[PDB]
């Protein structure tokens, strides 16, 4: 009954959405899997204040697994013994023994390169094929066609910019096994140098059929989320201000198998 | 009796007849008034049947007019409430779950133009035999969206919401039969390759040569004749559309429109057929 | 075993059967979609030692000419060898699917982009001889397949046939690899499979295969409509020594005619989970 405001990070509106949904989602006494564990310090937010009962998880960076677990060790001390990660690299969770540790979850987490991310931030062109990477999402569905298959009991819990809308969101879990349940949600403000041709390509883009499509992106016009944005509405209150503050949805939803 | 107005319902229910649905747990996606409800209670004795529509205004008045329709069996129809886009309800599933066979006649490129009059001026008729006199845009609605289902491989012979179905029955029900409706212009290979992709195995219920009003768009059709493969490669394909109510000569979509590009009324048919998709 | 027994006249069907023998067949009974003419289903039953092996073709002539080859070039297995007949596409009869269904392995060398451009010519002229004796898969219901954006449509098609018939079959499939072997193993992750790649080679690239499908992969923008970067996978040198995009080769060509090109045939196996 106590938020714990002082845990999810300060800097990074992404990851605070992604810890936020985390804690929600209920990890307590659970096993769980991240993909691409970074520095750790996800890991260490589970373990510390969300009290899973372990987590592993592996990157594609080889030398990120002992990174983390140095970090893990100084934030969650008393809770480290349970972090067992995976070496080495690992693209999403392509080895026997990514596989073996994504078997014996009960969630595995995420946040995935996807279009639309920041830009300060996989191999990437083997995705290109899927049908949801029409909206920049293929990364995501070929994890969800992997844990599907892998781990078919245990949920999925991914980060997503909300610029597509949620009903494609949620379109990319029901296309592929699972029921999906928005975990929680926020407005974030992107920086000045962002780029959205992409987005509004995707409301001028004829369908695929193809005909028709009368179809807009989110954006929003105050970090409240009040005055809703097209694509292309928002690009252009940027080709009238340069440094015209436009905002969008990051989200934290949850794959439930049936 | 069947009504030759509607042709496609028609097709439908003779594919449901032949389904094999005596005693059995049915859901359909998209009840509409209850037409096909009743006719599954009353002339396929389904032991039980539930189902859906996407208009939450619709339940309450399918479920009356069933009452009306057979009431020696309406006890046996359990709607579930709701505005339920294809199943995406936890009642919803849970019903999918239970059931034997689901079964629709779903939104797709080719049915027919008329196909939202005729629902709104079904739902205003039902109302009025209900003792209401009402407002005409109780009955209107803006259903089904479609750009969720735009990436769908099969959206590009314009079944995506078919096969986003079937991405649904076959996690929620995998042991369930699912039958459906389908305007065969694309051919049945295609339609049988729908099943298939999603772990189906197809059989081709029932089948009928019907013909498509005047004004009949079939732009979508042609494109696909002068379309390259995903390759970029030349791509040989032809949709199927008959000159004849019996399905004698055959026509390709080029050729079709052709036909409607000299005269104005040539009469136009094709197929349509009822398709029942079993997992292994 | 022995190197005689491995095609020394098709380095595609060469490096199948090598993969074939690495896969571990013996005892196993196996399904092999598109028999053709047998001679795979010989190389199985007498060089595997497979314990039963099974197949069908879309020609349902080939069922019984593969019979007689297989009863002339290995007369103890023949007994082992029991095709289902008539036209089967993929596997899309119920005697086809319940013999899959019983199979350990399921495996082929399928129709794909890229395959030898004479291909289908060998196939109608090798239909006729040996129908004496006495006396193709089309490429439309298989083109919305998300992998035909690589040539790869009827592959990916079998999977899904495969994985909801025969859940725990290993699948082993010939691929050549000018796409890239990560694609090679997506088409598996994507469909339920857990890739491995059992045996691979160089092979020369006839003196005129149109090589203009691959050209234009290098050259699209995605599925985002954004850049994306990507080459395929050709060779200078019988060795692999010497890599080049599908434009190189492209070019190396457009100045001879008779420059070589070479790319990597591969067996990849799928084996659930």
């Amino acid at each position: 009954p106590h938020a714990p405001e002082f845990a999810f990070d300060p800097t990074d509106p992404w990851t605070e959405t992604f810890q936020r949904g985390l804690e929600i989602a209920g990890l307590g006494g659970k096993r769980v899997y991240e993909v691409g564990i970074g520095t750790g310090i996800n890991v260490a937010f589970m373990l510390q204040i969300c009290e899973a009962a372990l987590v592993s998880g592996s990157d594609l960076d080889p030398r990120l697994a002992g990174l983390a677990e140095r970090n893990v060790r100084d934030l969650a001390p008393r809770r480290a013994d349970r972090f067992h990660p995976v070496e080495g690299a690992v693209s999403l969770i392509d080895t026997p023994e990514a596989r073996a540790q994504v078997g014996r979850s009960d969630v595995i987490v995420g946040c995935l390169p996807q279009v639309g991310e920041p830009d300060d931030v996989y191999p990437w062109a083997e995705f290109d094929s899927y049908p949801f990477n029409s909206v920049g999402l293929g990364l995501n569905e070929a994890l969800l066609r992997r844990t599907r298959a892998t781990a078919p009991a245990a949920d999925v819990v991914l980060n997503f910019g909300a610029r597509v809308g949620s009903a494609v969101l949620f379109e990319l879990f029901e296309a592929n096994g699972y029921v999906p349940e928005k975990l929680h949600s926020q407005i974030v403000l992107q920086h000045a140098g962002t780029d959205i041709s992409f987005f509004v390509a995707l409301e001028n883009a004829l369908a695929q059929t193809g005909l028709e499509r009368e179809f807009t992106c989110e954006f929003y016009g105050d970090p409240e989320g009040a005055t809703r944005l097209s694509a292309t509405e928002a690009q252009a209150l940027v080709d009238t201000d340069s440094a015209a503050e436009i905002y969008h949805e990051v989200c934290v939803i949850r794959g439930r198998p049936a």
